[PDB]
């Protein structure tokens, strides 16, 4: 015989594994001990990798990283009370970035809500419309005669949680709140007088199998009309559009070989626009989408479609193309793209001081096919886009959902861990692929506690964090530098760090060292002149 | 620009309502009342605090409000502000902290702020002002409407009518200053209500008082044996050690406030043979077991405790105190209980004490802290380990500000925080205060560092049969260099031994310093079992 | 400024397929009511005014399920949100495109859980230097509302809250501002038909040609996929090894017992992203089946034998029973239907008894509020269903009278929504709607439940039966509606007789013998 | 003794001790345990039962029963739109401060989302219009804990009554 809380936790953990969950983030507590015990045992048998963290807020962004690194649903488990509320920021990010994040909260029994019990709040529903679903398991009953029926109901609810999070039937992945009320006894009973977990379906199959869904919405587009493609976060790959001039955000997957620099778009006159994904980065892009005279055709992978344009003529998922672009239009767009690249290149060289744009250019040139790049959503993504990075053959991650500074370090760490984990499944005996992160100093200092990894927890094998330190009424905290020593922060969290120059950045990134932080000074003073010089050069 | 005029009307009425501190974070949107708050800051009518981390900003506001009992405003500015403020707002609801959350929505924008679901369940009120309309003739009527909504917001936050203080959402939408009542009086005067529910209690029945967070002060119960949590204001001279409770058989329990500590208390409160009388200061009342027989706000007492009962309680109290003292001395390694004892013996009348969750708030009550003359703060609302550093900082700032505004030439009184290492790791970023922002002048954070969560060694998951599995999932060692952490944030820090803790606290240092004491948690369970065996 | 914002929104809703709007008088939504009034006088939209806001919601449900079109309801009061609650819940669960229009001059929890979207336009600012950008913003948002309501991109139609807080053209050729092709939601399931399989199809099911040969228990609202029906009462006489469940089945305890059987795998095929699993035995979900094998001939033989046995045991035990019951009235209405008719069923016994009588749904359109299975709103639902259905036949222009809409409801249901018969003289009235009322003076379904056991005979009269003694005939005449008390035998001929646009036919029925009649049918199987 | 019946009999008894003299009942299958326990209390003269068919009109009947003499009044109904029909009466009871206890039966909460018949998001439907939204635990079959389940059930009933009558908030 097994106590009810232990049985329920072992069933849930088993069904989550069968649904593709490979990594679980756990935060310590007493009320979530049943989940903790069952997760620890699955990690001892090698069925999942467990990542323990102390701060639930940054642990939520770690889980986002573990999910975007390879595309698998990731659970984060914590105790009752403000621990659940600390997942707020990650849940908002995962909502707008469509990240399959399962928030697995332990709770007191609902009967205690309103009694004044310790560490108990209104947990179910806390996340509102940010989550794709708020699902509660029932309090586990002590009914050995009903063991088979309770197993079917727990595994079915778990599959609903997994389906809603991965978007298996909605094509709209996102975060899910899975709340589990738990009561004493919370620790497993003596194992000699123990029992076996109620089994699932045979052959490691999910309890409710849901096969791959196809969400199809064709759209007719005449490509002979002068067309530009603008691809943002969450865009899909469209091979029938690969020839068109394309302004692509760094995180957007590239369809073709005809890039168009974002600075070139204002100097051209497209007659119609194809919007892929959710573009938000570039401001001239936003200017063109506000232009009411230019028809916009939106192509999304899911049912959500962006509000970035008011003259959206149609929304679909793929294009049924008629015609071909004027060769003179392709020539003009290619000509302007080269002009914009040269203008950026020349003005960086003419600039004396090293700026953040220089570091971004230096990181972009040091990337090799197969690398993963993680970018802070402030200046790093804009700077890499102005530098003209070729994203083909590399995977680029960034928290573009709400583009916050919270959790950027933890996201890079998680993405590096999932990326390296997927490289072992291929059975290859090579070295793990590189993960390079480029983040600002203010972002790094704000999520420096994301560097904290207990001595027994997984550490990324090939992660390098490049910190572009530019030392910068509510804006009066930027009137002075924050003055924090990046080296001191790294020592506090036992992390190797080096201060280097932009010339050294390339050759130092090629040195094969676990996790490390590479700090590069830059100047914010001259940035306004450099950007003004680039615009005058066009 | 009427929107600018509106902001000065609200800020002025907020200052008339008792607001002395506002917390801001930079964000995409202009802050609600940002420039009116800036004008008020330079003129000395209000004090601004700016932070980058919105989570630590919320908990700083909680500290500013519990340090002296004043309402405090927090100014949201971004699309992450609601999610990051959630923890502080939840804690303000359960600890009854007057917290005003200022927001600035756009009614000309299309909808359908990144709102979650907690605003509905956590706040006392949700008041919007309405768009500032241009009308030079209705300026005296608009002034009255804006100042009435502001007085209503402060009343809901402080519980002026409900006796249930808590957080309030105040929205001021955006697309000289008109005057208020004379002598700086608020627009709408509401006397702080008196909430009265007298209850009959016979004190001849063997009775114990158990007072928790939010407990009132009761002079007619002063003689009874009393198990008081650290945050409860004391009203008697007859304290009863929490470890003495299971050595007695009370026939009656008076519960003051909301108790959350000591499983011996929970066992006694759940015993259906022992009537429990709940005396609370607000409308809510605790009933975790279902054994709360009656509720009230004050006791109408008949009789007095039997002299033999008081003698029995005092004898068991002396056995409990001796067991804790003798077993602490006979134990080689320093634990958090040793650290808590040293801090307790170092406090002086007038000190403010801030206690983190986990073992520190329990250990101080096991050491027998005398709380009279002392101000004790702790986030017992939801017992989170998040935001405790910023709560201490805010509590010190508000506490020092009240002493400064009495004009006493003496140095500001001390605020001493006692927190675990995970608690410090959780909110270490709360230490980053820009040179422009107010910094405490007498805040000392004592960090009892046992490299993980020591309380789990004392629970069921700390039983030796889990010794192979409980290190990763409960102990959670981190190996953080605390001194290196405080250096990066430019905060004075010193690692010392428990016997040096007393003298180091007695002398002053920088306005803000962190004292770290290395402690052991591998002997923690053995030390507590030996204390129980010596009772 | 707000006057042109209302006119553009109304124009885009009409371009989006809205043909009917329900409005309740009140001191609000004045500009939108004007724009709607203008379009009603222009012939672009049909306006329906009601006084009861709860009946107005269920009327809009009917106008939507009658021809599958989006329908709007305009709130104008500080009680409308509470009164539209029941209809919004029904629209959520039955996936009905209901657009609820508000106009907050600057609060229950159901809006957060029940609706597909909550969109507010924003205030109508006064800047004629940007009137072409406000035009697109208003027609884009309105296209989002229409798309969320009809499931254009989600394949999950439902209610939408559209708030316009208190004339420039659209696309040429009357097209919607943002075109969205109806989406294809596909998810194939591998099913082996050589296993002994029964199909159980409920509310919201699709049509599956590769399943037309399998024995099929179909709820009346389910569109039949083939021509091998299996009577529900035959199910406990069979031992299927596999169940294909279409849509959302909600009727028949044998069906419920079978789906709960953990030995029998269940394969759920749904037209949308939601799927049922009350038991936890759902082995897989999908939208269509990829089939191998073929059903065993012995299995088909057994099923067809139980089917005829169940049909015969019902048709004969109805003859022996002398008293007229609700099961007889359902049988009578079922044989009085011809292809092209629309049949509206109330919940409780009427929708179950029609299934026991063996109605052949082919050629008939069957409506019923199975989403939450409420006895409220059925009268106004049938009126709206008739109006929408007759409006579609009128737009084709056939040289034939409007097709018939027959409603079969219980007594309690008729008095629960009696105020749905209060239709003002200026208001559109059905032209071929006949409401048949089976009246056994109480709730006859409770006689078939555990509280209907003879050991609760002296306690179950008050709390389950609830006689009302209401004179149905007088209630209809008070509302200026034709009524006639007929017997079960004259039901058919009276129904065949073309009559007034609205007729209520009352048939007396017995419920004291209902538990005996269902036990006699059970023993004859 | 089956737990639903014991649970329903404890709640009804404690409601009566709290001053409830009138209860409005609407017919349904899911609220059978409350219906039986209420009928038993009407036969004994402890309360006066009132049966109605329409839940919307039943809520205004309970409001009348409350303002007639100033006592808390209950309205019990089944799951589904039966609760949604109490919407208009709850709104009126909120603004007029009438102690109206909406006593709703429900399918088990684990059935929410499974497509079960007559199951909706009931808990929280009324939102900000109620003084409190309290659920009892699903009655467990466990004779060892009957005394603990009694205290838990009666304490919750008292919280319902105090919030409805404003016993400690002065805001019925
Ligand atoms: C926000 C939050 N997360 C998690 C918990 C669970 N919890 C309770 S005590 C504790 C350990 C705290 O350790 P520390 O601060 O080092 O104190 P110690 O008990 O070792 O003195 C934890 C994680 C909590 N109460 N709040
Ligand atoms: C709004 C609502 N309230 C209550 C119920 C519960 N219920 C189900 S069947 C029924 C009785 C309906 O009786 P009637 O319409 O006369 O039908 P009969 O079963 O006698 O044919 C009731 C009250 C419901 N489904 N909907
Ligand atoms: O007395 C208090 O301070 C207090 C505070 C609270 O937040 C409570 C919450 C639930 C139940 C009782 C509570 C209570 O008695
Ligand atoms: O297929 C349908 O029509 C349908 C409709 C619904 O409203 C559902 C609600 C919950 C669960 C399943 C559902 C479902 O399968
Ligand atoms: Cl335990
Ligand atoms: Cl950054
Ligand atoms: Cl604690
Ligand atoms: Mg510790
Ligand atoms: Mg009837």
């Amino acid at each position: 015989h097994m106590n009810p809380s232990t049985t329920q936790a072992r069933v849930v953990v088993d069904e989550l594994i069968r649904g593709g969950v490979r990594d679980v983030v756990l935060c310590p507590g007493s009320r979530n001990a049943p989940l903790a015990f069952a997760l620890q045992d699955a990690d001892r048998s090698g069925r999942i990798r467990l990542h323990v963290r102390i701060d639930e807020r940054t642990a939520g962004y770690l889980a986002i990283g573990l999910a975007i690194g390879a595309g698998a649903p990731v659970c984060v488990a914590m105790t009752s009370g403000t621990a659940v509320a600390n997942l707020g920021p990650a849940v908002v990010e995962a909502n707008y970035a469509r990240v399959p994040l399962i928030v697995l909260s332990a709770n007191r029994p609902y009967e205690l809500l309103g009694t004044g019990a310790n560490q108990t709040m209104e947990q179910l529903g806390y996340f509102g419309t940010q989550v794709r679903a708020s699902i509660s398991l029932g309090l586990a009953e002590d009914a050995p005669e009903r063991t088979s029926a309770l197993n079917a109901t727990w595994r079915s609810a778990t599959c609903r949680v997994l389906a809603a999070a991965t978007g298996a039937r909605t094509a709209n992945a996102g975060p899910v709140h899975f709340d589990i009320p738990l009561r004493e006894p919370l620790v497993p009973d003596p194992e000699p007088l123990g029992a076996v977990t109620p089994p699932g379906r045979p052959a490691g199959k999910p309890w409710t199998y849901t096969p791959p869904v196809t969400f199809d919405q064709p759209l007719d587009i005449d490509l002979s009309v002068d067309t530009v493609v603008i691809s943002g976060h969450g865009a899909g790959v469209h091979p029938n559009l690969a020839a068109l001039p394309t302004v692509a955000e760094p995180t957007a997957p590239r369809s073709g070989d005809n890039p168009l620099h974002p600075l070139a778009l204002p100097l051209l006159r497209p007659q119609q626009v194809i919007m892929l994904g959710r573009p938000t980065l570039h401001r001239p892009v936003s200017v063109l989408l506000a232009d009411a005279e230019v028809p916009v055709f939106a192509l999304t992978t899911g049912p959500r479609w962006p509000n970035v344009s008011g003259n959206s003529q149609a929304t679909g998922t793929r294009a049924v193309t008629t015609g071909a672009p004027r060769p003179a239009w392709l020539d003009r767009c290619a000509a302007m793209n080269r002009h914009a690249i040269a203008a950026v290149r020349e003005q960086l060289a003419a600039h004396p001081l090293t700026t953040g744009l220089h570091v971004a250019a230096a990181v972009s040139h040091a990337l090799r096919p197969g690398d993963q790049l993680v970018l802070g959503a402030s200046n790093p993504v804009r700077d890499v886009a102005l530098a003209g990075l070729d994203t083909r053959g590399i995977r680029v991650r960034s928290n573009r959902g709400v583009a916050g500074i919270d959790g950027t370090v933890s996201t890079a760490i998680g993405a590096a861990l999932a990326y390296e984990g997927a490289h072992e499944r291929t059975g290859s005996p090579d070295s793990p692929p590189r993960t390079i992160a480029l983040i600002g100093d203010l972002t790094f200092v704000h999520d420096s506690s994301g560097l904290l990894i207990g001595p027994t927890e997984p550490i990324p094998r090939s992660l390098t964090i490049v910190v572009s330190n530019d030392n910068g009424v509510s804006s009066r905290i930027f009137g002075t530098p924050h003055d924090v020593d990046v080296g001191a922060l790294c020592r506090a969290y036992h992390v190797e760090s080096r201060q280097i120059e932009v010339d050294e950045l390339g050759p130092t990134l090629d040195q094969p060292a676990g996790m490390r932080v590479l700090e590069v000074k830059a100047d914010r003073s001259s940035l306004r002149q450099l950007h003004a010089a680039i615009k005058a050069a066009l």
